């Protein structure tokens, strides 16, 4: 790869990040000397990598390191800490008796205890019995934020004195996953497979810490040849809501290398913006995550009420949701409204099966008139001419002439009432006939005929005659 660099003495700070104590002590470069920890009590510093390190490739890590000038029984405290994680560059272990190790999440390394810490704290626990009082190196499981001491690879080693520089040497196999550490003619082995895992990219921090005992704590001429491991992306395609509705992408590639993600098409939804990193820009060694956040497709349907009789709309409904929901309408409803006000359905095309609400927006129409029932109007005008004498006696049979009947049609609007009488039509015509008044022997009727009576229209009130007999 191009990531194979040697980070020298020279341009150790190129590489390295000097935080907490550190910073306050600048890198001699004539010494090649960067103070972690002074002689003062209660401190805590460390330099982080830039970078992280590429943990399928092989590293190998070269310096002296100064761990003091007491031991633990002379006020002497706390050790240097070599720590490996998966997380971020700038996050650091724990002081005290978590070595700068304790207290990360996937966290693994190799510390200098220069004190004995019998007691448990949540970051550490308690230190090899059978090293009470006494300074040792050792391998540390971090991975469950409890930094434990690995009782098999705890050796001792020379007591902190007169601020000497020890020759440190840390080395690592790519696919063994071997670390190999030499701290002054003692050596350390360890398969580190267990606590890489997956994640063939972890930041290097190299930490010291003092506390209520102390001691200066240094390191000196600096040689890391490593390959720095690459950036990631992550691309998290999500609703409004968070809900994920698409695979998400990770993509790695070298550090200040392009990065491109991509506007995905999703069925059912549309892009609204791009939350978290830019979609597009350089690749940097803490990983950068954009979002591509979508809007739920919303569908629309209307279904308009028209009065056919005005050519007016009665209602429009409005209906939205997501497509593929179902609007759960039916025009039943808003037609009864109707048809109970006196309108008649002529057409629904709304589907009687209901809607989906889709991409495409859907127009629908239900016609109504304005219901007319035809009634029948009738009347009849009759003619009676009574036929009697002058005791007001029957003389002769009443005559009921052939009545003259008359129709019409009215048609009723069960809207607004009004009503539509037609032509009163004459059945059996106008004419109501001449009548001869009866003979009767022995008598003489006033009115020996009654006259025809011609134009009887419908409303013509009905004619009533009386003919009477005188004797004689
Ligand atoms: O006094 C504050 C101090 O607390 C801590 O140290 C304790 C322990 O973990 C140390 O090993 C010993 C000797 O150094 O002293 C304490 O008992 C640490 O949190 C330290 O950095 C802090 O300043
Ligand atoms: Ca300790």
């Amino acid at each position: 790869t191009s990531r194979d660099i040697t980070v020298y003495p020279k341009d150790f700070l190129t590489y390295f990040q000097r935080n907490g104590s550190a910073a306050g002590f600048d890198y001699d470069l004539a010494t090649y000397t960067q103070t972690l920890t002074p002689n003062k009590a209660s401190q805590a510093g460390n330099v982080t990598l830039k970078t992280k390190v590429d943990m399928s490739q092989n590293f190998t890590f070269t310096g002296k390191i100064n761990l003091g000038d007491k031991a633990q029984n002379a006020g002497g405290a706390d050790g240097v800490g070599f720590l490996f994680h998966p997380g971020d560059t700038n996050v650091v272990g724990a002081p005290g008796g978590a070595a700068g190790i304790g207290g990360v999440n996937g966290a693994f390394g190799f510390k200098l205890d220069t004190y004995y810490n019998g007691v448990g704290e949540n970051s550490f626990t308690p230190d090899p019995s059978n090293f009470k009082g006494k300074p040792f190196g050792a391998f540390v499981d971090g991975l469950n934020g409890q930094a434990k001491t690995i009782a098999s690879s705890a050796q001792s080693i020379s007591e902190p004195s007169n601020n000497n520089f020890v020759d440190f040497t840390m080395s690592y196999n790519g696919a063994t996953k071997v670390m190999s550490v030499t701290y002054g003619g003692q050596t350390w082995t360890q398969d580190v497979s267990s606590f890489v895992g997956t994640n063939q990219a972890m930041s290097f921090s190299i930490a010291a810490s003092t506390g209520a005992f102390m001691n200066l704590q240094q390191l000196r001429n600096v040689n890391f040849t490593y390959t720095v491991a690459q950036g990631t992306v992550i691309a998290n395609y999500v609703d409004e809501q968070g809900n994920t509705i698409a695979q998400q992408e990770t993509t790695s590639g070298d550090i200040d290398t392009p990065y491109v993600t991509s506007q995905k098409t999703i069925p059912g939804y549309t892009f609204k913006a791009s939350n978290g990193a830019a979609t597009s820009g350089n690749y940097a060694a803490n990983d950068q995550t954009v979002n591509y956040v979508y809007t739920r497709n919303q569908g629309s349907i209307d279904v308009t009420y028209i009065d056919q009789t005005t050519g007016q709309t009665l209602s429009k409904k409005d209906l939205s949701g997501g497509t593929g929901d179902s609007s759960n309408y039916t025009t039943t409803d808003t037609i009864k409204s109707y048809t109970d006000a006196g309108y008649e359905l002529v057409s629904d095309n709304y589907p009687s099966g209901g809607t989906v609400f889709t991409d495409t927006a859907q127009h629908y129409v239900v016609n109504l008139k304005q219901k007319l029932v035809v009634s029948s109007e009738q009347k009849q005008v009759n003619e009676t001419i009574q036929y009697v004498y002058e005791d007001g006696s029957k003389a002769a049979d009443d005559y009921n002439a052939p009545p003259l009947n008359f129709t019409r049609s009215v048609t009723t609007n069960q809207v607004t009432g009004e009503k539509t009488y037609g032509d009163w039509q004459a059945q059996n015509g106008d004419s109501f006939g001449e009548v001869v008044s009866p003979t009767i022997k022995g008598e003489t009727a006033d009115q020996l005929k009654i006259d025809a009576i011609s134009g009887i229209t419908a409303n013509s009130a009905d004619i009533q005659k009386k003919v009477v007999y005188k004797r004689n």
